[PDB]
């Protein structure tokens, strides 16, 4: 029992420590409401991992973005969707705000099965103005064909985009503090699946040769499928974070981010999220950076 205290104790500095690190890093005075998802990762006592993220447009950085993935062994899925709900409430309930919850209620709606969840997350990208702050969830499901279509007819729609519905298995979800909610699914394609010869048909032949350098350093590559029609967002699952430099042409300010995180305790890999048309230029302007650290018993 006294291990388990003093674990416990320890566990929830280290979190709170990642995030400080983090937000001393890149903003001199942390955005409100971030004291309330401080709050939140620290009344998760079972396993997780956090991710701290930087989305870059030029020499603007935007860097209070914070997720907490739930890891815990037993995997309790609907408890933790209502942990993460009853954190949005608070939120909505300290800023004077109502969230828009259409999206994620016609998407659980009809019976929802959580033993076909496999990731779930929740988190925050927090601005100045109000009106573009958000709240951040993920739903990754396995083998449940009725939930991807109704994702499907929940965002864009028809052909294209649906070229590549057989190859979903995340949904996302924004909920914007002015009452505007979005959802995105991402296509996916995992290593042991790059060279294979039906996957160059159905996905790398429809993508600049660019696109397909960085998966060298990659062990997954996601794309975002229902925003812009030309210019998707790639992302890319680099298992070193050192690899970053070698395969994307950063800015001035994605290479502060990249040196602060060089030498950081936190975990190897990295994801990079960059629109396909950057990938063309000379220098990327636009970026997103997501670093991670694990926090187990
Ligand atoms: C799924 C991956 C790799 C990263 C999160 S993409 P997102 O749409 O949830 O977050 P942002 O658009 O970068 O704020
Ligand atoms: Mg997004």
């Amino acid at each position: 029992m006294i291990v388990n205290v003093i674990q416990k104790d320890r566990l929830k500095e280290q979190k709170l420590q990642f995030i400080r690190n983090h937000q001393q890093a890149f903003d001199v005075e942390p955005i409100y409401p971030l004291p309330l998802f401080e709050d939140f990762v620290t009344s998760i006592e079972g396993d997780c991992s956090l991710e701290a993220s930087c989305k870059i447009e030029s020499d603007k950085l935007i860097a209070s973005r914070f997720l907490l993935f739930f890891e815990d062994k037993t995997q309790e899925w609907q408890k933790y969707l209502h942990q993460s709900l009853t954190f949005f409430g608070l939120v909505e309930n300290r800023v004077g705000v109502k969230i828009n919850y259409s999206l994620l209620q016609q998407f659980l709606g009809s019976s929802f099965d959580f033993s076909k969840v496999t990731v779930l997350s929740a988190g925050i990208d927090l601005r100045n103005n109000l009106a573009e702050s958000s709240l951040k969830m993920h739903i990754r499901i396995k083998d449940y064909p009725e939930k991807l279509d109704k994702a499907f007819a929940l965002s864009d729609g028809a052909a294209d985009g649906n070229y590549l519905k057989d190859f979903v298995n995340l949904i996302g979800f924004d909920f914007y503090f002015n009452g505007k909610s979005e959802i995105e699914i991402y296509a996916e394609v995992q290593e042991d699946d790059f060279f294979k010869p039906e996957i160059n048909n159905l996905v790398w032949q429809h993508f600049p040769k660019t696109a397909l350098q960085p998966l060298k350093a990659s062990s997954l590559f996601f794309t975002g499928l229902s925003k812009a029609n030309n210019n998707p967002v790639l992302y890319y699952h680099l298992k070193n974070r050192q690899d970053l430099t070698n395969y994307f042409k950063l800015n001035d300010t994605a290479q502060r981010v990249h040196s602060f995180y060089q030498h950081q305790d936190i975990l190897p890999y990295m994801w990079v999220g960059t629109a396909q048309k950057e990938l063309e230029k000379t220098r990327i302007e636009n970026i997103r950076l997501y670093y991670y650290k694990s926090f187990k018993m």
